[PDB]
Formats: structure tokens, sequence, C-alpha cells
């Protein structure tokens, strides 16, 4: 950086700071990721400066000629990596996305299925204090009881007995492959549409290493921040036949003028997917997240759902008597960052849980493979099993730091 | 630029192409501006990253302490600049500060008065193809047919028959300043809330030429990247008595995830607004639009209201027997960016007008003064008045270029 340490010492110290923290600790947070120097470099240019409501070649603006270059580049970019019919990538956000799905099928009080929140299930997909629950008539499916598997047949009852509108499948934290063709033949069933939340999963997706949910979803949506590895914000996809109900949902719908040097950061990101070293990133994320899943199981920690089939795990801490919001503060004062997180049929409220949701996404990013997984997991046992020996949090911070260097 | 040429070599050379073309035109949309080179390396930087909801110090992940500061001297610096006693600086954009007070005090269906959109309100003011016009049920309050100045007359007329929850005030094209208190009284007279939207004129307000809403509504919402020159994005003011409201509706209501790279950035245009030369550039902002409000008047053009107030002006083009859509077309051809704007009581639609929009923020950061605003409107004069010689317009694109370098 060269204008704002000058422009800005408050500024820069505190970004300065978020710098080396990222560095220093190591980021279990299943949501995040570092992106590219060059994404970052593309939503620090000058495109922040024009207006561009519409879409390329129908803007409501002059002097979109390079901008509409960019968006297309996204658009078309996505459309290779997902093999989807259309893309908007005009979304601010995965709220935002989904927001503008929403706003096209359904109209003010419409029936909704998704997925439990304590399942797994995203504020965005029912929760009273968000718009979806209050605009709409949300109800729920949930996972088995004791796999913590999806339960596709209570997914049709509940379909088959409230006729939603629109079923809504994927999560914030589901750590299986989830069955979009069961999804669609049971919205077929009942005439709904059929939503797929791929946010977490995205960039498994484009790696081959998930089931693509776009043949079988009317809808998909995603943030391109988390296992896609690109900058903050949303997009759509969905076949030719919806494509301008879902262009004119997100504008002049839902939003207004598009984050053009965002929409620049997406392809840039949506580039880098397309290579064949994201693919092999991807695999490392996923062997890595199994390989941290067994050392857990090692370490004598109980997984929800037994282990996982993407870039996520759930550990159920009962067995330890301890709750997440505990482990989570403790793994905090050793430099390792997690979030609690409900597990299925959680005694403890969302505020407290039962649980601790781990990703591998962004430590596989910085070059973590297997053995820092096993270490990772080794750091964890110590930390959980011996809460109040400062001398064991002592070690795990030394270890922490072995790690990060 | 250093990883992006390298990575992307296609998204980098659209992006040069645009950072050309904004030297090489006339930028004349209201809206747009340049922002620093301090605030692109603010939203170029690892705070992208960052998963951070909630708000500072109450976050619902570990590891926020440094993004903590920067949303805290985002929100800090606003209340500085406009005296506020509470700031949101969350808002992804202008369209998400309105959705995110509308969620707060209104249900579906209920009334909400804001300008005519086709006498200067803004699309979010109750657009039918948008969501407040189909969320809720908007009415008008129109300009005088001869001065094209709010009639507050009407606007009470309006409140006391429709009897509104909400009255909304301010525009995206009204080139005279706005009577808040008048706009404070109807409410208080028919018990309706007070939104004013202040986008376009929120640079003139921090630097004290357009009389502030803060004091008179109970919520004032706004872009961050109009006269304010800093990044594309929303932000909302609001007393003390509805901070706790309008957080919750930002998040959990609306949005998840902050874009904490654009909150940086945000923080950054703020520190530059509180200096005492965006006081002189804002001056020079007004100034220069009067002083080509003049300059066009000596062309010959009619302007809507006869004049200005504040950086924008609407030329009436009837005169001239010319459409908005004609002149914006031609204008496009000699390098001058404008748009096409409905005038009040236009007998043109939406898409077609009988005027152009035009403001003088971005030529004013560029360094634009009093004798390139004569220029220009001298410019303008040979261009709307000579529409069929190649020579006038070859003649215009010298001139344009002059003052481009
Ligand atoms: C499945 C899923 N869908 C949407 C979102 C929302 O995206 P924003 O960009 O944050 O609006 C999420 C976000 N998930 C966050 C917590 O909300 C996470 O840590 O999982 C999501 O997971
Ligand atoms: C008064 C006013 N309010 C909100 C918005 C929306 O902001 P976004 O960041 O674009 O969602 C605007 C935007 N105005 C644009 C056209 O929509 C302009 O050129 O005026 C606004 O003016």
């Amino acid at each position: 950086m060269k204008y704002l340490p000058q422009q800005d010492p408050q500024v820069f110290a505190a970004i300065e700071q978020e710098r080396k923290r990222q560095h220093a600790k190591i980021e279990l947070i299943a949501s995040e990721n570092f992106v590219s120097r060059a994404v970052m470099e593309a939503q620090g240019s000058v495109l922040t400066n024009k207006y561009a409501e519409g879409y390329p070649g129908r803007r409501y603006y002059g002097g979109c000629e390079y901008v509409d270059i960019v968006e297309e580049l996204a658009r078309e970019r996505a459309k290779q990596l997902f093999g989807a019919e259309h893309a908007n990538v005009q979304p601010h956000s995965g709220a935002q996305a989904n927001m503008a799905v929403y706003f096209t099928v359904l109209e003010h009080g419409d029936t909704v299925l998704g997925m439990n929140l304590s399942h797994g299930g995203h504020l965005t997909h029912g929760s009273p204090v968000n718009f979806s629950g209050v605009q709409y008539n949300f109800v729920a499916y949930g996972v088995d009881p004791e796999t913590h598997v999806i339960d596709y047949d209570d997914v049709r009852e509940k379909a088959r007995l409230h006729r939603p509108k629109l079923i809504v499948a994927a999560a914030s934290a589901y750590p299986r492959i989830i069955d979009f063709a069961k999804f669609r033949e049971i919205a077929d069933e009942v005439g709904a549409y059929l939503m797929v939340d791929m946010a977490h999963i995205a960039g498994l997706v484009a790696a081959g290493l998930h089931p693509n949910p776009v043949p079988y979803a009317h809808f998909v949506t995603t943030t391109t921040h988390k296992t896609l590895r690109g900058p903050r914000g949303g997009m759509i996809l969905c076949q030719e036949q919806f494509a301008k109900q879902i262009d004119k949902a997100i504008f002049p719908g839902i939003q207004g003028g598009p984050l053009m040097h965002v929409i620049a950061a997406k392809a840039v990101a949506f580039g880098e997917a397309l290579q064949d070293d994201f693919k092999a990133y991807a695999k490392r994320v996923v062997d890595n997240a199994k390989r941290l899943a067994s050392a857990l199981q090692n370490e004598g920690f109980t997984l929800v759902s037994g282990g996982t089939d993407n870039h996520l795990l759930l550990v159920d801490l009962r067995p330890q008597q301890l709750t997440g919001k505990t482990a989570e503060k403790v793994l905090d004062e050793v430099g390792i960052t997690v979030n609690k997180n409900t597990i299925p049929y959680d005694p403890e409220s969302p505020f407290v849980t039962s649980g601790i949701r781990i990703g591998t996404a962004a430590v596989t990013t910085r070059g973590f493979g297997l053995e820092e997984m096993d270490e990772i997991a080794a750091i964890i046992g110590l930390v959980l099993k011996n809460v109040g020996s400062e001398q064991a949090l002592e070690e795990a911070r030394q270890r922490v730091a072995a790690l990060t260097d």
C-alpha cells in the first residue's frame, strides 16, 4: 500500500493488524478463505467509480462498454464452471442472491420448505428475525437423529403436507453430500420450484468433488467468497427460461447499481477456478477435511454424521461435557479460530450450543496438508481435554505458532 | 497493478480501458465521482477475507478485534460529519440502506408517501417494478408545474388524505434545496415517520452547503459514493432511540456478512470529508453547478426550476425540439457523458424523456473550475444546436479533448 498509510494512519494501522492476524492464526471458520492478490487488485480498481444499472449491452447509463466486457467475462466463466445456461453476477451478497430468487417466485406469505436452521440451514432459509422468515411462511425438514444425514422421507412428508411453492436445499453446516436429484424428485411431486443454495460447496462443485445442483434446480444461489475463493458477494445461476425474471429481480427489483469492481474480482476468481490447479486445491480441501475428521476421532471426539464428505465438519462436544461457546473461547486463547455451532437435536440454545464447526478451505489455501491436519487435531485435543491447564494452553500456543511460522 | 496483469490479461485489459475512458471523457453523470487512491487501496485490502456478522464488540465470529476498529472509525467519523447520534455503515448499497429502513418501520402493504418518480424521486421510492412499490403502497407528491419546486401544500394534502406510515423526502434529480423542516412538520401532523434519502447531496450536507436532514428526520439514508466521494455502498443515520432496531434490520434482517474492506474505504472517505479541503471542494462543486447552469442559459437552454442550489441541473430540451435520448446519444459521440432524465410533467416516457441530467461533482474532483464550466456549456450548445453537422461534432470532440488533455 502506498497512499493509504499517508492519508489514514488509523485505518492503515488496523488493516495491518488484520493482515498480520490472518497470518498468525489457524483459521478454521468453514466459510472463510484467502483471496489471491489479483482478486484484491480487481476490487481495488477504478471500477468503483462507474454507475452501471442494467446488464451488459442493456445499461441505463452510457460509457459502460468496458465494464460490460468485465461483467460478461464473469457471466461466461461462471457458465463454463458450473455448466449453467444463465448467470447473474450482480448480487451484492449471498443474502441478496437468496432475496432475489425469493422475490422472483414467491408472493408475501407463500410457504417455503427449507433445512431446519439448527440442523444446518442458513439464516436466510427461514429465520424469524430475517426477512425470509418475516416475509414468507417457512417450514423445515430435518436430519436423522442418529446418522445426522438429511431425512429425504422427512423432506417429502413436509412437502406433501405443507405444499410449499418453493423448496430450498443446502446449508451452512451440513458435512455430507446433498442429493439434489431426490430434492428435485420431491419438488416435482408437489409442484414446487427447487432452489439450491450452494454457497459453502461452490468451489467443490466447480472441481467436480460435489454433485452439481445446476441440472436439478430451477435456481442455484451462492456466495463467491467461501470454497469458490472469490471476493465477497453473491451470484445466481439458472436456466435460460428464468433468466429475464432473475435479472429483473436483481435490477430493478432488489438492488440499484452493481459493484463493478467486485464483479471484476468475481471474474478473476472464476478464471482461477477454471484452472487445473484449482481442482487440485479443492481435492486437498476435501482430503484435508477427511484427514482432520479422522485425526479428531483419533483424539476421542465425536463428529456429527460420523465424518464429512466435503470441506467441513462438526464436533459434538457433549462427550467432553463442553458447550461450543466454551470450546470456541478457549481455542481463541491459543490462536485457533472456530465457530460454536448447534448440532442436530442440540439441547442447548444457538447462542451456547453443543458443538464447533470447522472447515479446511483457508488452511488448505495457505498450503497446509495431511501432516498439518494431524497436528491441528492434536492441538485441539490437548486444549479441549485440558481447558483448566494454563500449561497445556501455552503449549498449544507454541504449537500453533510452529504451524503458522 | 502487479498481479492482475499476469493472472488475468482479459480482465486487466478491460479495467485499463475503463481507467483511460474515465480520463478521456467529460463525466457529467450527476451521481458519479472519482475516489482517491487511499479509498481504492482500502477496498483492495485483505479485509474481504473476514466474516464479521454482527457489530463491533457484538460479533458472531471471533477474531474481529481489528475489523471492529475499522467499523467504529467509520461510525464515529460519520457521526462527527453529520452530527448523528448513531450510524450503521454496513448497508451494501443505497438500495439496501433504504430497504432496511422500510423493513424497520413498515409492514407489508403499509402506505408510504414519496416524491413522484418522474419529478425527481428515486426507483426505491415506490417504483412498481422495485421492491418498494411491490411491497408497500406508495403515493406521491409533486413539484409545482411552473417553478418545479416541491409543492409543500401537495406533500401535506397527500399526507392528510392517504395517512402514510412513513414519508420519504429527497431525490435523484431535484436541483433545489429540500426543506426538511417542512417535511417533519407535515409528518408530525399526520403521525408519520420521516425518512430523508440524502444520497445525492450527502457531500454538500457534510460541507454545510445544504441543510442537514439529521435534526429533522427519524431516519437518514445515503449512498457513500455520490457527492460524499466514497466507495460504492450505503449508510443509515438515526437517533439513539432507533439504533438497535436499525442495526437489527441490517443484520440479521436483510443482509449477512458486511463488506469489511468497503467499510474500511467508507472510513477513509469519511476522514477525507472531515478535512478542510473537502469543504473547499464541495463549495467548488456548487459554484461550478451554478456557473454551468448560467452558462447553459446563456446558450439558450431552459433549465428545470430555472437553475440549481446544489451539484445538479436538469435541461428541459423541449425548446430545442429534442428528446433526452437524442441529446444523450449525440453527446456520447463527442465524449460528454450525461443521462436522459424525465422533467416534471414530461410529455415523453421515462425511456425517451424531454431532458438531460448533469452534475459537476466528478469534473470538480478532477480540478475543473468556472472557465471549464463555461467551455462545457459552449460545447453542449454547439452539439445540441447542430445535431446533424458532423463538422460541429468533430469540433466538439477536439474541444472535449482539449479539456481532458
Ligand atoms: C448457505 C449460505 N447462504 C447464504 C449465506 C449468506 O451470505 P452473505 O454474503 O453473508 O449474505 C451464507 C453465509 N454463511 C455464513 C454465516 O451467515 C457462514 O459462516 O456460514 C451461507 O452459509
Ligand atoms: C436518492 C438515491 N437513493 C438511492 C439510490 C440507490 O443506490 P444504489 O447504491 O445504486 O443502490 C440512488 C441511486 N441513484 C442512481 C440511479 O439509481 C443515480 O444515477 O442517481 C439515489 O439516487
